């Protein structure tokens, strides 16, 4: 989808705050103090209405994508002995599903009561079943396009049968822990094996009955394709700082993924560098997404899926010369994704304009302002 | 808030009944099955509507709050040897909420559909979450004052061997935590009170090292000061005089337990005390740390400025008679401003006591009840 | 067995003590801050090894069954404004287990030294163990008769809203100890045994019902209940009017009692007097009935032993307490009783003979003396 | 204990490596994939011997303290393709060991073989065979100093008392290789300490043996010394402290602003200040017949990687000052890629890593 | 070791019982009631003992073996209301180890006392840590024989890293769950997999590489022998009867267990007749244990280790002519070991000497006796 503006009254840290987002790329600093979890977390907050119609609920007891009672602000005065929860905690999330519609949407909690949702969350999460039930459905001739929303948090690195074919499972099984806050490497590593030893598997058995090619090579070409989308995100990042390309899987190596350099060879990429590690999870966890989201695009599954990505702390492990091409290559791999990333290193900020910064200053009461740089 | 009149219909053992309070102390005296618990019951079946407009009554899980197929008046029939279930089984409630402001309000349950209530407690309700609203405002300038309500009944005791803060044990409504459930609320009690003494310990030793802090920084020393001397005062009205013993306190010395000390004697754990004191400085401490806490604008007059409705079922248990003919006056003393309902079944509670508070509970062959004050 | 003497020397609040019992009824009246738990603590500890020789006693979970540190006296030295831990803690007990059989044991305790006792104190756990050698033996013609200890503390109370498939254990004798002398309510065993002879008994009933003509298994179950039910009748019926206590199954399987003029209400929706005299004639009703099966008919009236009872006048208005001492007179009337009270009305009309007012002076020397 | 030079022959990506470490101080300033965090490996394993004689790491089982079939050097032919697998892997290592105890020791790995060391290596051993034994001794007015060996790396961020006995000594090598240093664990621990102190400050105050109370006390001051240096220089905090009163929080001081609590602070800070108490803490368990300068007095080897891993810009600028302050004793090696870090050291600390096209690496520093 | 004597007292059914077992092969015959399985219960609880000695035991902690408050016997009266427990109950076993140490231990419970040994009980335990700290050793030139305690129950067909050179590993995990009564198949199943896919690597090796044959032939040898061991103990009993031989491991089949047969070819073990399942089942679980404990005999594994196995229902799913060779095939594929086995069929009691039979009855009063037959 999209959004344009969010509005925060009595949450965290903030009293109040209103903040606007850039159509293509938004970066969020703060010099001190927290904000940009804050931000993000609202947001996530704001996006949970879609995904829970798609039978994602309280079945895995994810209570993070509710707001907590520990979510309400709670004043401390020295001069009194008690200490008063402020209510009502209020996110207004304003947005754009499809050319033309503005929707506004408000999820509020009042105390310890259960939290409520405003008429257009019920509306946005009939939305979702409405394609999901688009979806399942297989006598069409006119295929769909589902949206991206993921979410990427500074705990991706911690704990580091398949199927591609069109179908109700492997359209929807994208959306599986897409704003959760763990890790999901494992998942990656064991889709890409698969579908790579598959390949192998399909591409040996096409020189037996090519009589059936008709029926069989569109498969193998299927599983080409995939691939290669995947392969030219990665490189977008890797190679033109780094040098290493075409990420492969190769049996040969103890059954582990290796990348491929001009000069030192193919190295397993559990032994690389930390930034290149970084890059190599942020971008596989955005491609294999959409790619089984969108199988039917086949080669512009990652050059025309829409939606959002959060990310937190893009810049980790990256030296200044590649902290000067990270926004620019992210932009190139996939064009048509919103983001909102925060940052804090000087050089990331010089390679955008002033419309995509926003600076999160917070008074003594709380009171927040989302300002933009004078100069330029 | 003020209870003045009360009605039942079909409740337990009384076809009807009508009883009428006094303003400050009401006492009922009566034999074993005459209705007294009955009366307690139908007051907080009434009071609960109140209670129900705050936050702090998501958590009650106690199922005789509301009126039960087991309260519907069983008849017996001897010619058919049989028992009949009368309906319905109705409450009525006259009362005052705030200045100038009378009201009456109905509680009924019929054969085994839920209960019901009229507007008025729904009104009830709606005042309740006002007041819960005005308390959680930020930069008010009049200030509010909230209402006490308590029932202390007979899981109040403490026998023997029966015995970190969340942020919502700093809060005023607190106070309305298990207010009128069947429980003992002991150890809330005693988390705050340790809670308060570490505070000015540590406030004290911090005064102590470096005499340069003494402006602007004292106050909040001085706040607890105040609530520490005014807990102890209610506690001493009741046990001194009697007794000897008196300052209840929290020692680290003695395995950080509340201790309390006596002249010929030393200073011994609470635990360790009589059953009589001990029950006694739990029923007086349930109410002064509410009363504390509810309005913190007072700092010394909490106890002696609050009012409210207390319910106290068998007030002179583990008490000699020699306690039992001074604890409506210590009662009185310790907090003049709270209406007291009481039941008791020893002529030593009278001994003192005007015979305008006295309410004698009777009743005929048919069901019919009658309260009546002494001849 | 019987208790005739008691000594006590700095504990609690007692630099020294002595005490002598009565053959049937003892009443202790004193005020608060006096010594009568104190009194009935000792004894307890007194006669916890006859229980500790059983293998009903490896399931207590109390830590109030052995001499503690809290138990040392402490003197207040106001010069100094200090508290000094006075050692040791001692408890003497003289006393008859068998026929002419005198016995005197000790328990001790110095500083935070584990508690120490006397070789007196494991004679009478040999003599428990010996009495359970018996109790379990096949083809015995002599019979063993057990005796009953018990004790009903404040935590018998059956307070608002309190609501407190056997195992094999649950049907022998020796089930009888469990949990004698604890500070616990024991309420729970006594509804499931009492539920289990009411549905045994109506079981046999509808089976004769059926097939008109086994015979003596029935004639037990009757006899047990008719048993308890008389103990019960004893206290509560001349006084308040309940009478029979009995299982229903039409109330939603519920312990009732029935009233000439109101009808038949469960046990649990009375007065908090009816539930509390109940409870504590039960307890020792099913205790009797449980150890000495052979009596079959005079368990209650038949049955040796000590009951501890503390603040017997709970909940009960000057009317019933005029009448509890005869009462439970009247039904165990070979059992010694120990009660404390504070109330005039109880030793209303009871002898001077049983009565022992406890003083004690400035320096905690105490006296357990008879009136005038 | 100090190393003064390390070799490295045939390594992860050093076909021929040497390097002159600084006596207090160095800094290894270098793109991605020159070869950071190789050295610090290679200087840890270096160091494993000494711990190895504790009985304490049979229990755990990581591949990464010895030498692995990885580690070996893999040659590209960019005709054959083919990679070729380089024997053997070389480590040395020179340094003192005590006073004026000079060694250089040496590991090995050819092929597929398990490595082995020289007898060097066990004499080292030994010496730590001979520190475990000598200050278990129960009875001794002699007074043993052991050093502080410690790793920080890059899965730092995720997951009893205090007397003069050996388990309190030997604690402090506990997981000294595989250290974690998050904000819930310091926060516990930190909690703990001071509510035991305010309790008997609170038995004193009321009733006017000292064992365990003046160990606390001063344990205490250390902790704060060296979170104050941290601290107080670019900010007026200072002090940190457990206050019940202030809503069961851990609270600093500032002159001007009062008091403020510790959760309103960013994590960066938060985690610099657990590093930094960790640290401490360990100086404090390991060497206590000082009591008070344990974290000023006590000598070792510390080694953090990427020390400048979520750190404002502005705190960029005062760790090493602040590290150097608070411990000038300890030796450090740390690397960085941030020119921001080097903002205000010297040009001998820093050791640029440059390779050539077949694996000639050198170490340099600036020309000025 | 072995055992010549139980009695029992006061135990789960038996008020008083002597029972005397033969030297090789006893059987144990009941018309109704439950005492075979309390006579097999009473032996396993006798030598338990034996296996403590051992750490590997640490694997299980089942409170099964050790005598329980539901072992003892419980009198019920009908014309009393209480029901008591009959104290104490005794296991008495009398037994023969380091061939020619006679033994007499006891094991004892009094009500709900904990379980009580005495000093004979301590002696064997003391001996099974003798013999496992002389096996713990590695340069001695003498080998120590370890005996087998195994127990095969009605259950051990429901619930259907590795090494094998000597050390003090791989020879006391064969003692792992030896007196349990789940099945343990798979561990069979694994175990042999790998030692056939370890065998056949070291041959692909060998004849691939000549150059590698310097002193790997050793372990190829020490391996085939075990293999063959196993598939002899197997055959002894398959053959004659059903015509299946010679089980093998093969990936052509799915990576799963296969068996011969001259005029049916290679199937599958999963799909075979129950009766050579269970069969099967048996003599593996006896022979893969005899082949770890003792693998410095390394040629019969199978036909020179002693011990004690216990057997219910031996003749489970098998038919009259395979009940006429199942006692003498179990002798002949291991000709050193006693064996207490459980059976109804009349079959099996004719093929057997009338020295090895013993009946069991009771008296009303549970008194119980094991007679001999008088006929043959
Ligand atoms: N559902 C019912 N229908 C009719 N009578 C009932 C019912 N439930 C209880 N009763 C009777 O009503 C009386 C209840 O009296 P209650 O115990 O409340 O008063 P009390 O004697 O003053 O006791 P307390 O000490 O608890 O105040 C008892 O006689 C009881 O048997
Ligand atoms: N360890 C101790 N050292 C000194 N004095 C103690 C100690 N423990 C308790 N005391 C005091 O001695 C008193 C003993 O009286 P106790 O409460 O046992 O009897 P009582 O007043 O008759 O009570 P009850 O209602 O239980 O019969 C305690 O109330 C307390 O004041
Ligand atoms: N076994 C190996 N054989 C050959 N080259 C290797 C091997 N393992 C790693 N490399 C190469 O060595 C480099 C790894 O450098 P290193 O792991 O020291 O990272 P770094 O850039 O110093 O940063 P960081 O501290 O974040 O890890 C990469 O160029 C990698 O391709």
């Amino acid at each position: 989808m999209r959004i344009d503006k969010l509005s925060l009254l009595n949450f965290r840290c903030f009293k109040q705050l209103d903040i606007t987002f850039d159509e293509h790329i938004t970066i969020l600093v703060a010099p001190n103090g927290a904000g940009k979890t804050t931000v993000l977390d609202a947001v996530r907050l704001a996006l949970f209405p879609f995904i829970r119609g798609f039978d994602a609920s309280l079945y895995v007891k994810d209570k993070s994508l509710a707001i907590r009672t520990e979510d309400l602000r709670l004043i401390y005065r020295q001069e009194a002995l008690n200490m008063e929860m402020s209510s009502p905690a209020k996110i207004t999330a304003t947005g754009e599903w499809a050319s033309g519609k503005t929707a506004t949407w408000m999820l509020d909690k009042r105390g310890e009561q259960p939290p409520h949702e405003d008429k257009m969350a019920a509306q946005l999460t009939r939305w979702g079943e409405q394609l999901q039930k688009r979806v399942r459905e297989e006598h069409s001739l006119q295929q769909v396009e589902l949206p991206l929303m993921l979410y990427l948090g500074t705990a991706r690195l911690w704990y580091q049968e398949q199927r591609l074919d069109n179908s109700a499972f492997s359209r929807l099984s994208g959306y599986d822990d897409c704003l959760s806050a763990t890790s999901n490497y494992k998942q990656f590593e064991q889709w890409y094996s698969w579908l790579w030893l598959s390949y192998r598997e399909h591409q040996i058995t096409q020189l037996e009955s090519p009589s059936a090619k008709l029926k069989e090579g569109v498969r193998v070409q299927r599983m080409k394709e995939a691939i290669q989308a995947i392969q030219q995100a990665i490189n977008c990042l890797t190679q033109q700082v780094t040098g290493w390309h075409d990420l492969e899987y190769s049996a040969s190596h103890n059954q582990q993924l290796v990348m491929s350099h001009p000069q030192y060879g193919k190295i397993p990429l559990s032994q690389l560098s930390d930034g290149l590690r970084n890059a190599v999870a942020m971008v596989a966890d955005i491609a294999f997404r959409c790619v089984k989201l969108n199988p039917h695009l086949q080669n512009d599954a990652a050059l025309k899926t829409q939606g959002i990505v959060l990310i937190d702390e893009v810049d980790m492990f990256l030296h200044p010369a590649w902290q000067q091409q990270i926004i620019q290559s992210l932009r190139s791999a996939f064009p048509q994704i919103q983001f909102i990333v925060t940052t804090h290193s000087p050089q990331v900020l010089s390679t955008v304009k002033r419309e995509s910064i926003r600076l999160l200053e917070q008074d003594e009461n709380g009171n927040g302002k989302a300002l933009m740089p004078l100069g330029a």
